[PDB]
Order: C-alpha cells, then sequence, then structure tokens
C-alpha cells in the first residue's frame, strides 16, 4: 500500500493507490484507501483491511454525530486525539492499521497515527510499504510554497515512484484535494489520467 | 474449492463445484457451496465448512427479517457490510472463511469478504484454493460487454481449469444467474452439462 | 516469478518476465530468467537467483564440453537426469530453484526439475510464483495442434495474466523458440511488443 | 547505509555516506564504504562491515592478478561473475553483505550482488538501510541523456534525502566518476560540498 | 529520544529533541516530547509514543482538576506519586514508557518515573536511547551553583552531544525554564538556536 | 569496561579502567586493559576477558615477529587489517571483544575493530559498557587543537564520568601517551591521581 | 541494594545503601530504602522499585490506621504477618520484593519477607544483590552483647564492604536506631559519614 | 565450595573446605579441593569436579616436566598463562571450573583463572558458591601488613562465615602456607581445629 | 527441610529441624516448621513458605472455630479431609507444600497431604528434602511396641541422619509429642540436646 | 538400583540389589551390578545398564592387563584415575553411570566416579536410586570399629531399607567381603539369606 498527504498554505492533499493483495496474489487492482469522514477531514488507511474499514466507519459516524451535536466540525487534532485515545485503550488486542488525518480548521493539518495510538502531525506523511519511495520524492521535492495543482502533480509522481518500486502497491491513483471553500474533493480519474499523460508516468 | 462471481452490464452471474476434503481425503463429491440468501442477491463460500454453513443461516435469516421490517432488500454493500462487522468483531477467534456476495440492487454488484471483515467490491472475483487458476482464465478471458450466455460459459470454463489443477476442487459445477428480470435463477445441472460437453471439456 | 515452456509437434516455447524482487521490493525491472544452454536446448530459472545463476554457468559450461567430448547435442531427457541428480546430491543444502528444461532432439520435450532434483516430463508446464495464472490460461486455451505463431500468442497471453495477478512478476517477456531448423531463436523484443499490441494486452 | 550507482552514456558514478552503526550507536561518523578495485572499476559496500571489508581487499588483490597474468582488465561482468560465485559458494555461511560493483569496459556497467551471490546488471541501483529513499529520487528524477555533472548532482540529491529519512544513514557524502577518458576519480571533498550548497541541501 | 530535566537554586530546566522512529526510519522530525501539565510542572515523554500521549492528556486533566479542588497546585512529589500508583497498578500491562516530572513547589524537583511506576527524585535525570552521553555532559559539566542560562546552555550541549551518537535522537531542541517568578516558560526556537550558534554546535 | 583512544597533532593517547564483574559480582579491582603491543603502538581490550587476553599475546608476538623480520614496525593500519582478517575469520566462533589499537606511524591513528573483524579509523573512539558516557564528554569537550597535557585530562575527566555511571566500571585510570619523540609511555599512577585532584573528581 | 536489620538487647538498627540501577546504568545516586512506617517500626526495600514503593505506601498507611482503631501500635509479628498476606494472596502476579520489617513492642525484632509472602523472624538479616556481603561481615563480627554504637559501627562495616564488591550497591549509607525511649531515629549524614571515616573506609 | 588465597608480604595462603554435593544431597564430606601443583605453588578447584580433578593432574605433570627441562620452577603468571591459554583453546566445549593459583617466585601471587581462560591477578581472591560471603570478610578484615599467624586466622574466620551460610559448603578446613623459607606447607588438622576453637568457631 | 511423624501405641510424635534456604543460601537458621494446630493436633510445613505459613494460619482458626460451633475437637481423619479438599480445590493454582497432620483422638494417627489434596493415613511418614534419609532410619529401626521415650531418642536419630546428608536441612531439631494424658508437648531445647549428646551426634 | 560400599580395619563390603526396570516395568529381578575387577578390587554399577556393562568389560580387561604388565595389580587410586580419565574424556557424549569401585592394596579403599569422571575417595558411599536410603542407614548405625560380620549385617540393613521405599530397587541382595587374606570373596546367596532371616527382614 501506499498513501500520503501533505499539507500546503491553505490546502490539504491526501492520496492512495489501489492494490489489494495476499502475499503476492493481486486480489483487488481497485481498493479504496481514501475517505472522506468529515465536510473538511480525509482519512487513508494501511493494514488490515478490516480493520481498517471498521475504523472509518466508527470515523464517519462519530464525527458527525460530534458536528450535529457541538455545531461546529471536529477540530482536526481532536479527530487525531479521539483516534489516539481508541487505538491506545486496545494496544494489547490492536487494530492492525497506520492511519494518514488530514484535514482544516483554522489551518490545515496532516496527523500520522499508529496501531498504539501515537499520533503526531508532520507537515506532511506517508503510510504503506511503498511509503520510503514517497519519503525520497517528497524529501527532494516537496516545497511549502507549492500551489495545489503543483501538490496534485507531485503526490502523483511520488505515489507512481513507489508503485515501480513496490509490489505491494498498484493500480489507479486517487486523491483527494481539502480547502475551506469546497472542503474535501476526491479528483475525477480523467483529471488524475491526463496528469499522469502531461507528466510522462505510467498506470 | 473454486468459487467464482462475476458482473455484467445488468447480470450477476455466481459459480462453485462441489468438492469436501479432509486434508486430502474426498469426504464429499456433492457439497454445496452456493447459495441464495435474498430475492436477487447469493453467497459461496471457502473455507472452514461449519463456519461457513452457520454463516449462510445467519444471513439467510437476518435478510428474510431485515426485508420485511425495511419493506426493501437489504442493498448488496449493506449486505457487505453487515458481514464485514460481523466477522471483524470475532477477529481473535474468526469465522475462517473467505465469502463471495452477489447481487442486484439498482445495479450489479461482486463483494469479497475475508475473515478479518474487509470487503472489496470488484468487476469480478474468485475464493477458494482454486481462485488463481480462475484468475488466469478471468484475467485473458473476461468482457465486461459479454452477454449472460458468454459469461456463463466463461465461470464454466474458469472452474473447469480450476478442477484440472487444483485437487481441493472437483465435482459438478454449479451455476446461478441473477437479473432483476428473473430474479436468483440456479441454472439446471443438464443445461451445464450441456455447456460442458459443447465447450469440449469433462464431467 | 513467471516462467513457462510448452511442447507443439516439431517445436519448443519458452518464455519468463523479468522481475527480480527482495520480498515486496522491487530491486531490477530486467532481470534475465531464460537462457541457451545448448544448441536446441534452453532453461528457465525461478527461486534464489544466486543458486539458479551458478546452475545457469554450471549447465552452459558442462553441455559445451559433453557436446565436444560426444560429438552430439546431451539428449533433453539427459540434461534433466543430469540436473536432477546434481539438485538431489545436495538436497539437505539445496538448489533453492526450481528449473524448466526445454529442446529438440528427435523429439521436443520439456522438464521441470525441482529443489531436490525430482523432474518430470510433461507438454506444457510452468513455474515461479505467477504459475497458478499460467496453469489457467494454458488448461483453458493450449492446444497441441497450435501453430508456433499461436503457441507464441498463448505464451504472452498466459504471462501476461501472470502479471497481472502475481505481484513478483513484471517487466517484459522474453521468449524463444527451438526449431531443428532454425535452432535456438530468442525473438527480437520489437516482435513481443507487436503481438502485445495486437491481442491487446499491456506493457 | 546508503550507497548508489548509476550509469550514464560513457559514465558510471557511484556515491555513499559514511555512517557505522551499532543499533542506534553511531560509533563512526566516517567509514569508507567506496572503493577503487581496478583501474576503471568501482565497489559500495553494504552490511556486515567485516564482511564487507576482507571481500573489498579479495577483490583488490584479486583484480590486480588478473590484470598482471591477463594484460587487460577483469571484465565488469566478470568481475560480478567472480563475486557471484565467491558468495554462491558460502551461501549457508555467507559474507553478509550487498555490493556494488561499477565499471567501464567496452560501455559502462552497474551490477547489483546479494548475500547469496545473485547478480544483476542494472542502469541504475542502491543498497543499504537508506536505499528505497534513494530509488524513490531516482524513479522521478533519473535521465539516461543526463550529463556527468548532471549525474553527480542526482547521486548527492539521492543519498541527501536518505540521510533525511534513515538514522543509519549519515556524514559526508563520497562520489567516483569512472570514465574511459579520465579512469577512476574520487570526486573532492570540496567539490561535493559545493554542489550540496548550490543544490540547496544539508550536512 | 533524549530527554533531560536539571534543578538549578530557584529553578528546574528540562529540554527534549523531537525525532521519531520506527527502527531506523525517521519517520517525524518534529514531535513534540516535553509538555507543561501545571501552573509550575512540565513533563517529558520516552517510549511507546501512544501510551506517553494518553499520559500526558491524563495529567493535564487530573492537575487541572486537582488544582480547582484544592486551591493550590498538585505538589511535585504528589504528581509523581500518582504516576507511580498508575503505571504499578498496570505494571503485567503497562504504560512502556519512562518519564521525567520537573517543577517548583516550596522547591525545584526533577522525579524520573519508570514503566513499573518506581520513582526517584534527583538533582538531574534523563531519559531515552540517548540519556546515556546526557549522563556523561552532566557528569562532567553540571554544578548546583549554576545560572540559568548556564543551565539552558549545558542542557543545549547535552542534547547535541546525544544527537550525535544517537541515531534515535534529532531535530530542534525544545527547552523550558520553571521558576516561581515567571511560571513554566518555554523558550522561543530563535533564543535555542542563537545559543546553538554561540556555542559552536550542530545538526 | 571503558577505555578510549584519541589523537592529537603528534600524539596518541589510550585510556582505561580496571574493574572485573561477574555480572553485578566485583570479582577484580585491579585489572589490565591497555596494553603496548609495538614500540609505537597500544592496544585496549573489552569483552571476554580469556578471549581479549589470547588477542593480546597474540600481537605482542607477531607484531615483535614482524618488526624483526620488516626491519620496521608494523604501520599501525596493517596491525588493524591484520586483526580485522583474523576476527573475520572466526566470524561465527568469535573472539567476543571490542578492541582498540592506537599508535604512531608517519601520523597519529586510531581503530576501533569489532568482534567480527569490521575495522574503522576514527580521531577518537571508545568500547564497553561505560563508552556512551565518554562519547558525551569526547563530543562535548574533545578538540583537535588539544595539547598533550589537555588530552590526558579529557581521558581522565571522560573515564571519571563513565564510573560515575556504568557501575560494570570502576579502579585506578591507566593512561599510556604515544609520541614519536617518546615512544609509548604509561604514565604513572600518581601523575594520574594528581590530575584527578586537579579536576576535582573521585576514585 | 544492600539492606541489613539487626537486633542487640533494646534496640534494632537498620540499613541501607542508596544505588539506583537498570543493568549497569546507575541511575540514581541517592534513593531512598529504609522508611519509617510507625512510631517504633522500620522497613527496608530490595527488588522491584516501584512493587516496593506501593506497598511503602501501603504499609504507612495501614500502620497509622490500625493505631487510630486500636489505640496501640501494630505488634511487630502482626506488621510481619499482614504483609506475609498481603504478598501470598498474589503470589502468582507478585510483588517481586524482599523486606525487612524491624522494630520494638515488648521487645526487638527484625522479620524477613519474601516475594510469595515468606516471612521469618532472624536476630539478625539481610536483603538484595549485596547481602552475601553483609552475611559474611555478620557472621565474622555480630555479637548479641554489642552496644549500640558498636551494632552501627558493625553495620556500616557490612555495607561498605558490600559496596566494595557488589556493583548495584552503591551512594550513602543511610541507618535507623529504633528504642522505646527514643522511638524511630534516622542518623544524621554527619554522624555516619564521620563514623565511615574513623571506621577507615570509603564513599 | 569455598576457597580462598590471600598474598601477605613474603608468603601466599591458600584455603578451602570439603564439602562435595549433587544439588542438597552432600555425598562427600572430605574432598580435597587444594593441591600443591609445584614447589612453590598451590592451586584451589571449583567447579565441575570431574574437570577439575584433570587440570590438577595436567598442571602436577606439566609444572614437573618443565621443572626439570627448564631448571627452574614455571614462574607463578606462566602458571597463569598457560592455563589460560588451555581453557581458552576449548571455551566451546569448556572446564567448567572456577582456579587459584597461588605461589612464591620472586614475589607473592594469586592469579584468579574463569573457565574462558581469563586470568587476573589479585592481592587475595576467592572462589566457589561460599566466595561471597568470604569477600564480605576480607574487604572487612584483611591487611596487607598481616602476620602469617593473622592471616591464617583470617581464612579460617572467612571459610567458616562461608560454611554457616553457603549449604554447598561444608567439613574441615584445609590451609596451605607457601613461602621461600619453607616452601609449600598443608597445616596439619590438629593446628587448624586448635585455631577453630581459640577463635571461637564451628567445625 | 526434614520433618517427620510417628504413631506409637497411645502417642504421636513430630519434629521437624529450621533451616530456611534460598537454593544454597541459608538465609535463617532457626525457622520454625512444626505447629500444634488443635488441642491433641500437631502439622508440620515442607515447601513454598509463604504457603505453608497461610496454611498453618488458616488450620489454626479453622479448628478453633469447630471445636467451639461443635464442642469437640475435630477428629484428626476430618483435619485431613478438609485439607485435601481445600488443596484439591485450588490444584491448578496450587499451595505448594507437603504436609503432616498428627494427633489423637480416640486413636493415634499421622497423616500425609499432598499439593493436589491426595491424603494418606500411615504409621509414620517423612517429608521435605531431608525426609528420604528419614525414611532410611525409620525402615531400620522403627518399632510399633517403642515407647514415648525410645520414640523421641528415634526421630531425633533420624533428622540428625537427614541433617549430615541434606544441605538443606540444618538447626536445632523440634520435637512434640501428643497424647491424651499430656495433651500437645513441645519438648524443651534441652532435653533435645540432652538426647543429641546421651545418643552420640551433633547439633 | 541401590548398591554400597563400606571400608572397616582390614576390609571393604560391597553390596547390591538386582532389580532392572524400565519406567515402572520390571524387566529383570536377576541383573548383576557386582563385579570382580581385579585380584582385590570390585565395582558396583548404576545408570544406564549398556554403558556400565561395557564400562565392566573395559575395566575387567584393563586391570588384567595392567597386573601382567607391571607385575602387580593397579593401586586402587589408579584404578578410579584411570576411570576418571576415560569418563571425563567423553563428558559431552557421556557414560551415564554412577560407579563405585572398592579394594584392598595396602589398606582399604572405596571411592565413587560419577559421569564426568568426579572421583572421590571415602569411608563409605552409595549409588543408585536407592542411595538416599542408604545414607540414612549408615549416618544412624555405621561405626569404623565394626567388624566383617557387622559390616555385612549392615548392609544388607541398608539395602533392605531402600528396597522398602525404593520401587526401582529389589531382588536379592549381593554382597561382596575383600580381604588382604581371601581376596574378593562373593558370599553364599544362602548366607546372605540366612542372614536377613537372623535380622528379621524381608525379600
Amino acid at each position: 500500500t501506499t498513501t500520503v498527504g501533505i499539507t500546503l498554505k491553505d490546502a490539504v492533499i491526501m492520496a492512495t493507490e489501489r492494490r489489494v493483495t495476499m502475499e503476492n496474489f493481486i486480489m483487488h487492482k481497485n481498493g479504496k484507501k481514501l475517505f472522506q469522514i468529515d465536510t473538511y477531514t480525509g482519512m487513508t488507511i494501511a493494514g488490515l483491511v478490516g480493520d481498517a474499514q471498521v475504523l472509518v466507519r466508527y470515523m464517519k459516524a462519530e464525527l458527525e454525530l460530534y458536528r450535529l451535536q457541538r455545531r461546529v466540525n471536529m477540530p482536526i487534532e481532536a479527530v487525531a486525539t479521539l483516534l489516539s485515545n481508541m487505538l491506545n485503550q486496545v494496544k494489547y488486542m490492536p487494530y492492525m492499521v497506520q492511519l494518514l488525518v488530514g484535514g482544516i480548521d483554522t489551518a490545515p493539518h496532516v496527523f500520522s497515527i499508529d496501531a498504539a495510538g501515537g499520533s503526531v502531525e508532520d507537515i506532511y506523511a506517508s503510510t504503506g510499504s511503498g511509503s520510503p519511495f514517497v519519503y525520497g520524492v517528497l524529501e527532494s521535492q516537496y516545497s511549502e510554497k507549492m500551489t495545489v495543482d503543483e501538490g496534485v502533480d507531485l503526490v502523483i509522481r511520488a505515489i507512481s515512484a513507489a508503485k515501480q518500486r513496490d509490489s505491494a502497491s498498484g493500480g489507479m491513483i486517487d486523491v483527494a484535494v481539502i480547502t475551506r471553500k469546497d472542503g474535501y474533493v476526491q479528483l475525477p480519474t480523467d483529471q488524475i489520467e491526463s496528469r499522469i499523460r502531461k507528466l510522462g508516468l505510467i498506470l
């Protein structure tokens, strides 16, 4: 699996690929690993699929409830804290997952949450077996000054590089952009396919 | 075991064979592995027999109840979500199964659910020890543009190929076709035998 | 890895892909897995790379020597017997490989040799993590009556199917055709790319 | 450790960092991991330091001897084949190393050799705990049409990205360029420091 | 990780670095490991991140409640005693952490608390993989007679030495000074960077 | 154990303490861990005492032999290379030691050699359970511009700090200074005691 | 750790050192291991620091509660019986400690209690890693006829000997004398230091 | 077992007890553990009896042979070095012993040698299960200024203390005194009994 | 430990020694292992001290309560049956003890009870590590016709023999005699010493 | 098994029983465990029967050979030393035995030898599972002043007691008496039976 979240001035971009394997066996080429969980909040999943999917359901439900109760969206750090408590509480019988939570409240945020509920905010982060290849691309190419369009190109380049070198990663790249103006928006596939062409890449 | 489910424009086709083994020991040549669980919903089972049989009874019961309560059939994705929750909830004392759920709501769907409750939708899928051989056939021969008659021949070819190469697969091929127009129809054995002959296959 | 060897009336066709992994890590996209080891003899390798490479050097050396000593090529069954003895002799400190040996003497032959030196002749065979997918395609589509051009398309379809479903398989498909008339001929990459296009496949 | 070898039209560029660790303990900040082993041949070492250092001494001695006996330099592929044989011979009591061998004979070559003597030629390669980060950078940025100056900047960017994300990598970057015209040239430290400054990097 | 707490005549200085690793993988360069938990009380965390973060949340909440209930701040030794009880109570299912608690009541105090709830007061202490390097600097250089400015320089020197030799330590040094007069004051990054320059240090 | 070796302009200084333990049991307060092994060469030992003592005897004998045979002293890098070969040769049945070798040939050198024969030159190094505390002091206080008098005080400070924090270190500090002019000179105990007083230290 | 308790005609003397280790790492030089738990009752602790500290708090609380409820001090044998019951009740999830309880009711008493609640009265006893060295000194030098001044010298001699030979013992010696006349009296550090000087000892 | 060796101005005193156990079973009350191995050399044995007895025979033979060959007794440090070489040579199939060697050449010496051949000279030493009790007595009571008569009483006191606290020690105390004037002299049992009587001890 | 119980015409005699060990370490020379638990009932304990001490307290309490409730002493066989039930109830989390219960109701009885609650009446029995030595003495010397004075000498002989051969046994012999006429009588130490003297024994 | 050897003024008496078991299965009631190995030398065996029987054959052969070569009998201590050497030389692939060697040279001797070649002389000794019961009887009843007739009764009493309490001992008692006057004399069974009757014993 490869997922990534980056922050830019007033935006968050998250992206994944779609390959679901069992050992070397590619069971599904079109898994979904990127989810909207609130108006301006997204989550990516890596690890045990059943565990991750239960968590996505729980987050969609809890963040909706909270929003209705508080008349405001849960702050992104509160989403990460909630998840941190939940996962740590069962650390000895854990959700076998790595999660990214990205979103905008008064500021863009990406948090990386581990299976023991350890949660750390970063300017960008990546999870799954393909993450080291992503980190290479982002170390070399990320700039805090990038436009959303440049950030989208960057995550496409990073995930494409991971797909070339991580056999557990593959399939179409999914990308979401999160802004105060439009909230969470999953980019159309045609647009991502168009950028892959104009960047001169594969799959 | 070999089971398969494919989607076509307005149809789902699901098929299995019937061999039940205790290691190398063929105990039963005619086990049942394909079940109608709702008006337009079918399920196949692979893995531990007692576990799979309990889940078939549970699904038949629950979808009947849900239908009477809601006055509509459970959406196919809702079927897969329910199973997902059920299986993940006992992940440390699991149902040792692989399930395909297939059906028609507003559109055809096939879902593949694992023993930890991970559920993924696909255009086609296969489970059991025979599945790799099926995936070879489907990769080579499946087309989204196929008629129901072509899709029926396809699943027969795929499962017959698996029977040739997986010693845990064997016996008569069972096939169901699910459409909005005709509902869930299990094809008569005589029809499947006829196609096996006309395709130049065996059994 | 995926390798395949098929016999036809007066021909052997052998093919592989080229992906070399360290677990999920794709180290090399263009490894070589198909080798001419004698005038009318080819071998494919699967398993531990260093072990397989040593055996290729040993076979090239020994068949050249044998040819000069006997004034005729080692019969294909004799090639498989030699390897059989060699591999069984170190069965407790083994070469961790799966080998196909293919060639023409008075007739076409394909042999599959395992890490304990078990050798079995077959009309066709496949090795590596990708082999189950290949066996599906071959079971469904192979015919003893095929022309060389049809057999070449077949192995391309089989290996392309394996590449779609085995994450340890990937890269350009290499193909050799062996006949008494033309000897061992590795097909040019441009020819294989052309067939991949005309068959509606990828890469 | 991070090491990298790339090929360009008529050149090979090899580079490493210098950190030697014992678990988390940085024992030495300035170990040497890149060595000239023949007139136009270099080698990088990763893995167990004692094993790697013995192999460097063995290769320096043997290539000098070979050159004196043959009146020509050992071909690069011959160097890799020699290493393959040596390492595979002791597979069950191994040199726990990863090696890159790079150089010029009639053409540039880079080979990657593993602890079982598996050896594969590639247009570029990387070894050590930092390698996945390097592969990200190279996948995204490498071009076959690069000048030597561009190739040198590329390996510096790649190793710099690795140092940022791999705690087992660190220290000054060492770079050598190998050509027919100029031989094996280790770049001066002040030249690499200049490029680090100009590329906007650190350490 | 490296954290340190020292006492001086009427002050406590606590400091950490910010690196979060998974094995050799530097996932976050800017984790937070030093926290204000009461008006004149600070805590540092080392060990399993999810456990430590839960404890920081628990301590912030409890000390705030206690302050409102008692109308005085919890005594520093009472903070250590509370933690000692909580950690020992779950010692067979532990919080896998090392904690420093420092602050001022009628006098400065630093306490070090282990995963079994063992709590010992000291004039100075250090936790994390970098602590042995810190203890060398402190043994050689600490004086009970130091001024706050001298103590801040010392902790900076100590953590800088740890970052040079512990690959699990890194990033910017965070420092807090606690006094009766000024309360808990986290020093501005600019002030620490300036001290690093004047002391002639790196990373 | 704590040992240290540092290089200065035209000198090498090596030092150890003397404690020999069996677990917590202090068996000997006055073991010897610093040895002259050639005219301008010293060695320190850490690890399994019987192994280290055999190596000290082997080194004294071999360096004397070599000097008689070559009519020159073995170069310091040759001493380290010899040890490297010896230790690596038996890596699977090892000498369970860490060694420092220091001396003067055309220049000062210190090498650190591990139990697999990995040998690395450094400007300074430390071995034994007390080495991390030493590394703290050296990182903070070492300067390449120090006089011999200053270097002697430094090693005394570094070892004294180690004795305060490592219960497996203890007893009198032994120090040797190596120069071209004066050769290998073990400093008298009274001189070290005087320096211990003047520096304000213990034991 | 080293602790000791001896009885004399109308007195109990208890003493410990103060070193706290994790393996060879001396984390704390001034831990506290000797505690007043009632008017004429003391306790020493050895073993897991968190467990022992909990038990010190529990004993202080219960003995105070008991004294208030009964209007007399708990008899020393009753203190040991209470401890014996408590420790045995959790023997399968134990407090990993060794305890000495000493005091005066109608007579002086020392009891030694183990982690399974085994409790035995003795005229003298010692616990911790340093205890065997203490038993040597006491076997040779203890006399039931000693004055309090003589007994204080004896325990100081005993612990000093233990500190010389047990690397897990160290730091200042703490001594308490318990009499009916003066109650529990912890001896001032200056007095113990003066005795150490006068007896010709160290630390 | 308990053995001890001490040095005084011009004498060595060695002593043991005699108990031989098989776990708790006292098989023999009168084993011999102290042996004259040369004119002015003695040895004590602790550990596996059969191993120790072989070494006693080996040392008696070799020291006789050496004395006849060299016309001088082997120096005490040579004796320890010979043992060190012998034991270390077989360290993976070891003699499971602890040895003391004591004697007079130009000066008194006591060496303690472990099962891996580690050999350390000391002013005094003790081996066996009773050794910690001995070390307490020696730390408290040993003086370098002692007369032979005083040193004899000391070792009797030390072993008597060990016999009171180590159930694996027991039986009559054996004592030898070694001097240049008188050679190796094993004290008569009645003299040791008389000293036990006068010192106020048991057995 | 050694304990013994014998029956004679109208008497029971029970006896133990007093040694408490921690492996080879004689912690206590004067433990108590023989207890009066009712008017005419005694019990000895062997095994885990803390467990045995709890049971002593439990039996003293229950037999008092029963005597008050029933107005008669619990029959000796009832005492053994109560213990049998208690110990067996917790057999998977057991009291790790061996018990003898002896007494007079209408007749003398000795019962031996194991850690799983197996209870067997005998004319005599022995427990603890010293028991086999006791059984040799009793087999050879016990007569049912013995007087109380003879039976007392016998048990003293038996325990004295055990003390000579079992290093886990030692210290003063305790003896009680139980009769209807005189009740439970613990013999005075001076009477047992006088018998040890007259019988020609030790300790 | 039970065996015993005792010395008297001018005699050695040795005795065994005869039971051979596999677990609880009494396979043989009349095994032989006492052997004449030289003119005035006997041996008993305990442990693995095959190992012991080989050693009996080896000792008979070697002692006969030695007597013929030296023209005198091997001294009993020499017999034990030879055995000690032989058993120790194979200690890691041992003879799993316990041996008693008894005889007369210039004096009576009994030696006990273990499976690692540890050999100790004693006035009496016993081996086998029944030995602890024997030691009981001997501790109570052995006298150095006994006549041969008294010693024979003693060993019969001792083994009879062992047979009562050790289910691995049983069968007829075999006794041998060794004197200078009469040599090795195995007592007639009728004589031992008569003593058993007269002493009032069983079997």
